């Protein structure tokens, strides 16, 4: 809509205050103008029909726990947003400023959110399994990366292309959960999942196993099930980029880290100028090493740490 740009103030999922951009003509919305072509948070109003109706408040105050997921939404695509355009100098997904588009409350008891072609939508939960998936910061990222990625390699939603498409979506999304920096973890959606049980979470990407997903090549799932294990081999990927940040002894095969920073550098250098379609892990590893040898030289420490993570995880 056409209004003045003004900001409000409101409680996100797990209670706590924040500011986020709102515009005001005769309602309060959420739209953020600062951002791009703006930032449109929705209502789905339990339905399953999209977007909705674009979010409006009487009060610009949004302390209603209806608002909350609302509130979260609109403040973490935000911040993704700033993610991508001071790290990586990227206009939001498309490159070009495209405005993001997000709907919460959609359908009822909903255990999931998504990137649909053109927007982010996500469910509240049941209560018990997930509470709304908006208040994690990783899960928005995750979501929001998926377009990006869509605008880039385009990697297929199928096999090894499709699990490294939802790798670099957790890479991301915890690159970016880094970045706002309140208690960032290796973990997916630990703030959203299981709110009856503490310390647990989605996947793992330092120890994948732990949820039972692999964490070596020889342990890659080869069935038909989640579109041929696209959330279960990431896993492996998941696994790698852990190791090149952090460092570690996997498998017997020890790795030098080289920090949060180099590894968001490398990986999107590999997935934006790099990976294509069908590019399978093999193909991936060959674009990390390329990458990181474009940006520190061939007989770097860098180049090296990458290639002795993928080893550590069996990619070749
Ligand atoms: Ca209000
Ligand atoms: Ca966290
Ligand atoms: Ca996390
Ligand atoms: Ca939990
Ligand atoms: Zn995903």
């Amino acid at each position: 809509i056409t209004g003045t740009s003004t900001v409000g103030v409101g409680r996100g999922v797990l209670g706590d205050q924040k500011n986020i951009n709102t515009t005001y003509s005769t309602y309060y919305y959420l739209q953020d103008n600062t951002r791009g072509n703006g930032i449109f948070t929705y209502d789905a109003k339990y339905r399953t029909t999209l977007p909705g109706s674009l979010w409006a408040d009487a009060d610009n105050q949004f302390f209603a726990s209806y608002d909350a997921p609302a509130v979260d939404a609109h403040y973490y695509a935000g911040v993704t947003y700033d993610y991508y355009k001071n790290v990586h100098n990227r206009l939001s997904y498309d490159g070009n400023n495209a405005a993001i588009r997000s709907s919460v409350h959609y359908s009822q008891g909903y255990n999931n959110a998504f990137w649909n072609g053109s927007q982010m939508v996500y469910g509240d939960g049941d209560g018990q399994t997930f509470i709304p998936l908006s208040g994690g910061i990783d899960v928005v990222a995750h979501e929001l990366t998926h377009a990006v990625t869509d605008y880039t390699a385009g990697l297929i939603y199928q096999n090894e292309s499709g699990a490294i498409n939802e790798a670099i979506s957790d890479i991301f999304g915890t690159l970016v959960e880094f970045y706002a920096n309140k208690n960032p973890d290796w973990e997916i959606g630990e703030d959203v999942y299981t709110p009856g049980i503490s310390g647990d979470s989605l996947r793992s990407m330092s120890d994948p196993a732990k949820y039972g997903d692999p964490d070596h090549y020889s342990k890659r799932y080869t069935g038909t099930q989640d579109n041929g294990g696209v959330h279960i081999n990431s896993g492996i990927i998941n696994k790698a980029a852990y190791l090149i940040s952090q460092g570690g002894t996997h498998y017997g095969v020890s790795v030098v880290g080289i920090g949060r920073d180099k590894l968001g550098k490398i990986f999107y250098r590999a997935l934006t100028q790099y990976l294509t379609p069908t590019s399978n892990f093999s193909q991936l590893r060959a674009a990390a090493v390329q990458s990181a040898t474009d940006l520190y030289g061939s007989t770097s420490q860098e180049v090296a740490s990458v290639k002795q993570a993928f080893d550590a995880v069996g990619v070749k």
